[PDB]
């Protein structure tokens, strides 16, 4: 399956980790969006929104990182790995995925993409507080086992770590993060993508 | 099923329409965020993020409008109604839901919440509608040829734009789709009611 991507991006790194966890091979096609490579007509035919990540899986084109992630698990995941069958448990996972996009990652973008006001820094703190509460009394963000929601939020929180946002006062988040780093497949490739992204801005 | 909401909100109205499509009664609990009612400790205990909509279904508290919508369909939907089983068709629906949140509704929020908004933010709306128009090329619905939760969520958003007097008549697939959506989507009447207070409210504040 073809994976149109940039290695530093959080959405791209989420899919990378999910694919590694599922033991799936990605044929990586680096599209430099800083050089408008995502506007090539061959790519636009696959994804008319011409966004990355985009995965092409035997003729099937899908984009939005969190949609890709859930698709790979629903198609290739064995048993209840990373995603259960239960509507209730699945709903919590889905709410955490929208949290990750609309609240947690959104606060990252608002504060670091103007590379940032005190107000937007407060927005990050507020988001981390919610995540900390989400993690009260459980090892993972949506329950008792690693899910796609953990992997997505790891992608985001590791971006914060490398950008040097200090979340050490968030006891649950810090404990979750250390565990997630050890148990999540593909962390090494997440870290590589982050490290270049850091060396980039640095 | 307790439904914590405001009638004007796009996310609240998505849930209202899905609940109607599914035959589900909501016990509506109006939670007015302009008076911090959602910050009250009793609500925070139900939803630590204290956002609306929040659904409490027989002890289970769930929030994020699009998560609530999918939960209702997965738990209560018959057959393949509103959400087919096929991982591929479900994936396209999920992509359209994230589109709705992060691109389409996002462009509404950035332009209209101040109302300033800037010309760049207006352009972002046009860009978002352009993509939606392309998604609808040759297609009756946003994610295939049946009504889905993605249509209902995007209908909530596009109807918000209409009542805010954004002209999308130049997007002819979106316009066609919208006119059809209004006729075939359950709960349209309640969505409109939520919008029209919104208009009347906005109009009166403008003087
Ligand atoms: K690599
Ligand atoms: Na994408």
């Amino acid at each position: 399956m073809d994976f149109y991507y940039m290695p530093g991006g959080g959405g791209c790194r989420t899919v990378i980790m999910v694919a590694k966890a599922l033991g799936l091979e990605l044929n990586k096609k680096l599209l430099n969006t800083m050089e408008g490579e995502q506007l090539k007509p061959e790519f636009v035919k696959l994804n008319p929104q011409h966004t990355i990540p985009t995965l092409v899986d035997n003729g099937f084109s899908i984009w939005e990182s969190r949609a890709i992630a859930v698709y790979l698990v629903e198609k290739y995941g064995k048993d209840d790995y990373l995603l259960p069958n239960d509507p209730k448990k699945r709903a919590v996972i889905n709410q955490r995925l929208y949290f990750d996009m609309g609240t947690l990652y959104e606060s990252f973008a608002k504060y670091y993409y103007p590379l940032g006001s005190d107000e937007d820094l407060k927005r990050i703190e507020t988001a981390f507080g919610f995540l900390d509460t989400f993690l009260e009394g459980q090892e993972y963000v949506a329950g008792d086992q690693l899910t796609v929601a953990d992997i997505a939020i790891l992608s985001t929180v590791s971006t914060f770590e490398v950008s040097e946002f200090d979340f050490s006062k968030y006891s649950n988040v810090s404990r979750w993060y250390d565990n997630a780093k050890k148990v999540t497949p593909g962390w090494d490739e997440n870290w590589e993508g982050l490290m270049a992204m850091k060396a980039l801005f640095d």
